[PDB]
């Protein structure tokens, strides 16, 4: 319920997209279960392009992994950019930083609001969000509205704490 | 729907269950995704453990990724098995012998026993794959002396060569 509860105000006619993209096993599959909004319906628009769906009324949550096109149709209605990493995989921590700054020069994505989950935090060696916030170049972005939050999904501590803050900035 | 209309004398009141299995990469989403039989839907029952379902009407789909235990909550899909579809990257020799592994451990699994097993040998639009002879010889399919078994080439972006092989496969379910 606590989620569907965020998106109140967000419940409407105009579809908007929140985006949650990462490196493979990031997490986010396990982010999208945990929100019990809906199932995850899985599509292949284009060969080699799979994609995770649950659509919640008007708003849906898509999912694709980044990390070695189609993707600008997507881009339109998307008010929200979710970046998920795996604190505790420090040898692709630098290609999530050069994936996360290569999604947020789309011009299709310039408005949209940046949440990051560093998730897997539960893990004896992760990163914290501080070193995760340092990796990424966090605040060298200067135009947009961002906030990072440390996640463990399998049990979906700070899931709703991160969340929360997004759909207070789509309001 | 060509699979719609293969699958069409396995309709009834009992659920009949399918299991796709496979390591990681070998194809097994695109090859649901090709059927055109209804939406996939992930779940994750237990931690870890990602399940694809494709229902249907009384038939089911299931897919996950073996490769790197068997569960219990695994035995508990075997149980009501009556087919194994084993997907195989037939580009991928490096990881033939493990596939070999995870097929030999989920056949010697006694809630098995009774199933009918359809292998595909994917990816054979690719110029170094292992055709269907290799991949049966790689897999020990001939030692299988007391299953019902068949492999089929297929190249499951395309779609060829599924209809073939579910077309065996619905056979033997009837
Ligand atoms: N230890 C730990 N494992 C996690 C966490 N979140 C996800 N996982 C695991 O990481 C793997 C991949 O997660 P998944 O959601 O499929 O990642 P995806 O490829 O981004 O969709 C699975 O084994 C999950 O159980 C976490 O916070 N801590
Ligand atoms: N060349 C080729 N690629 C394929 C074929 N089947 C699947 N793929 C690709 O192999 C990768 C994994 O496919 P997928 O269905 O997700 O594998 P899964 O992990 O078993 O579900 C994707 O990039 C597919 O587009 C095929 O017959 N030929």
């Amino acid at each position: 319920n606590i989620f569907g509860n965020l998106l109140k105000s967000l419940i409407g006619k105009k579809e908007m997209r929140i985006l949650m993209v990462g490196l493979d096993a990031a997490g986010k599959t396990t982010i999208l279960y945990k929100l019990k909004l809906g199932e995850i319906v899985t599509t292949i628009p284009t060969i080699g392009f799979n994609v995770e769906t649950v659509e919640y009324k008007n708003i849906s949550f898509t999912v694709w992994d980044v990390g070695g096109p189609l993707w600008r149709h997507y881009f339109q209605n998307t008010q929200g950019l979710i970046f998920v990493v795996d604190s505790n995989d420090r040898e692709r921590v630098n290609e999530a930083r050069e994936e996360l700054m290569r999604m947020l020069a789309e011009d299709e994505l310039r408005d949209a609001v940046l949440l990051v989950f560093a998730n897997k935090q539960d893990l004896p060696n992760a990163m914290n969000a501080a070193e995760i916030t340092d990796k990424l170049g966090l605040h060298s972005l200067r135009h947009r509205n961002w906030y990072i939050q440390a996640t463990c999904a399998t049990s979906g501590d700070g899931l709703y704490e991160g969340l929360d803050w997004l759909a207070n900035q789509l309001k």
